[PDB]
């Protein structure tokens, strides 16, 4: 048992089973992965990383479900399920790899354009991990909880299911798993609010302890769900307003994308190389490492560093990728469209992209013809929903000017909004 | 030109020749070195690393000077000053090695006791390695700067030195108490540490500097030109130092913060015969020669933790040991405290003898359990109005708590179970007792 002090939260009480959970290679893990990913590159003040916000997210999840416990206590909330909410807060952000977003929004896809993996798997893996390299499953029965049934609840509260589709808990208490992953409104998105305004100097008006206070469980088409009061709306719209400012001023800055790119490009040119020991011994790639858990427990932010400081000619390539970050020469923007519709360009065909802008045909025959390679196109998904950037690494204004070209011509290609 | 978004002190303006040396890899390299060292490991908020801070130091120091300046043109401030007391800010902090105050106060104490080494001599060595990897002489050339003069004065700003000063005469006295006021204890360094290590901390500060910066005044106290206060601000000035003292007592001086710093470095000494750092001309560097070659020290951060963390070398798994204990929890387990009271204090160079000197006492009664010196870790914790001169509004030109212990010494031992405990401490009593120090509270 112990208290973590939290400049958002103040003092967060921690059951002793908590302590064994975060007291492990694996969730201590998430001190080394920045919560903005290259963020950093852009706001200072965004130093955070995964780790303090999982224990944010704990912290909030437990207070909501304790709160709808004493205010309601014909929901039957024991002190087991309590736990397991806080587990899966805690645990939610395990399956997070190097720059959080950019890993399993771009790198991966890129890499492995095949595969089909998300943050979420991974923190289920990562969690069976967790609890199978740490001897928890005892520790767990030592304080109520009932394993094979729990963990089963805590996995579906942080990557869903597999007509009632859940196993870990009866329909009876369906509320419980709209606490931790959400309607989009979950403790989730409570903590990382509050706790990226404070990194990056935005003011943030929804306050989470108004919301906790006036929450209950109601039935709506008979179905329980979490509501807040009436004239409570208020509180709800800055929670909006703080989403939306926070997404138009820092999650899709345009350098702040821009910089996840190359630092995804110096690990595609890395991918190669680098090597990283998991289990038994065996040899993975950044690529790969999400294969197994023992390697991904080592596959965080340093790698950026492991590439910056490496003297192998092999990682020259990577090397001055991350050099021209460090050096301030970025690369440029070329512009911004959107699909028209409701078609969404999938993850699966990211690589794909930059070839489709390279064989354009621009009108004009401009002087400088640019490869595949000189191209970056930069998916960024909201949940507009879908907005597509293209950027160029060359520099010269010849290069440019054509980059625009293919650009421009692309989007008519494939009749997405023209450039403005 | 250059604006960088800072949660503490908002919009930062950067002079393109700040913006050109921001963008060099000696100074990106502050990006990766933890302001609190292993205080992060206490304070989950407390993430932030020197890069940020020394960005608000340049910011602040700029302020302070340009207000001085457009108050008091008697003072002949030049907008080549301004830029050379932005520079002193920026750079102040580049000489940090891993983990910051850890490396220079205990690690390399510790591995070269013979050494003299500082960072703030390791600044100023990294300064000068960044100005001439960069090219930025001309760059301050082209903006007014004279190198010889000017990289002098940033160079005295960030170490120190009848006048013995020569990059500025001394009727420029009051520009070197902005950057690091050593004489005072009052500078801008301070200022953003105080601001910043509160915000993160979730500690209030209630220290108002822009206020304290808008009635700060030049005036001669005693022969020398010196930096006032107006008088009415003496309730702002009790506010910096409360939040000084809520900082060392409940931040800097954390019990098991300091116990993590302890078993970093002890890692650190672990691998140091095994860890190779490429410096210039591709000789090989440790841990604790990289700060004789700007090459090495360059990429020499908190990467190397993770570098220990992440080892399958054999011969690195004692200090990957030591690592892997602080991620489990398994921490040094605290002795006891003692302060040198009435005695000369503990010099750096001794710091590698004092494990030896407490399994050397002789406890009168003797004990089942033995314990050697290498299961002891002796910590040594140094803290650094007494002349802080003020100025009235209608004579603007004539000048006008509880103190903390000056050294501190911790004792920490690695066996965890509770007969090597109990005589541990039976160990520090005599040590204190044979030292003349202050006995240990229970
Ligand atoms: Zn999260
Ligand atoms: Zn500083």
């Amino acid at each position: 048992g112990k208290v973590i002090n939290d400049p958002i939260h103040g003092h967060i009480e921690l059951h002793p089973l908590l302590v064994r959970i975060i007291d492990t290679p694996q969730f201590q893990r998430l001190r080394y992965i920045k919560q903005l990913g290259g963020g950093y590159y852009v706001f200072p003040g965004a130093s955070h990383n995964r780790f303090e916000h999982s224990l944010g997210v704990g912290y909030l999840a437990g207070c909501l479900v304790h709160a709808l416990g004493e205010k309601q206590p014909e929901l039957q909330i024991s002190e087991r399920d309590v736990l397991c909410v806080q587990i899966a807060g805690l645990c939610h952000d395990l399956g997070h790899g190097p720059f959080s977003h950019m890993f399993d929004g771009r790198f991966i896809p890129l890499a492995r354009p095949e595969v089909k993996w998300t943050h979420e798997q991974g923190s289920v893996m990562m969690f069976e991990h967790l609890i199978n390299s740490n001897g928890i499953k005892p520790v767990m029965e030592q304080y109520g909880l009932i394993p094979e049934e729990d963990i089963c609840f805590i996995k579906e509260q942080i990557v869903g299911p597999l007509l009632w589709p859940y196993k870990g808990r009866p329909e009876n208490k369906s509320f419980l798993y709209e606490i931790v992953s959400n309607n989009g409104i979950d403790v989730d998105k409570w903590d990382y609010f509050a706790r990226d305004c404070h990194h990056l100097g935005i003011q943030n008006n929804f306050d989470y302890k108004r919301f906790i206070k006036f929450a209950r469980v109601c039935e709506v088409d008979n179905e329980l769900r979490i509501c807040a009061r009436d004239k409570e709306v208020g509180n709800l719209y800055d929670m909006f307003h703080t989403r939306n400012s926070l997404h138009r001023r820092a999650y899709q800055h345009k350098v702040g994308n821009i910089i996840d790119t190359m630092i995804t490009d110096a690990f595609l040119k890395a991918d190669d190389y680098i090597e990283i020991t998991g289990a038994g011994g065996k040899k993975y790639r950044i690529s790969t490492a999400i294969d197994d858990m023992e390697a991904y427990t080592k596959l965080t932010d340093n790698i950026f560093l492991e590439i910056l400081y490496s003297t192998d000619p092999k990682l020259k390539d990577a090397r001055e990728i991350l050099k021209q970050i460090e050096y301030r020469n970025l690369f440029k923007y070329v512009g911004e469209t959107q699909p028209t519709g409701q078609i969404k360009i999938k993850r699966e065909d990211y690589e794909s992209l930059p070839k489709e802008v390279a064989s354009a045909k621009p009108k004009v025959l401009l002087d400088v013809k640019l490869k595949a390679e000189d191209f970056i196109v930069d998916v960024i998904n909201m949940d507009a929903e879908q907005l597509i950037r293209v950027y160029c690494k060359k520099v010269d204004r010849k290069s440019l000017y054509a980059a625009r070209q293919y650009f421009v011509q692309w989007c008519a290609d494939r009749n997405f909004t023209k450039p403005q």
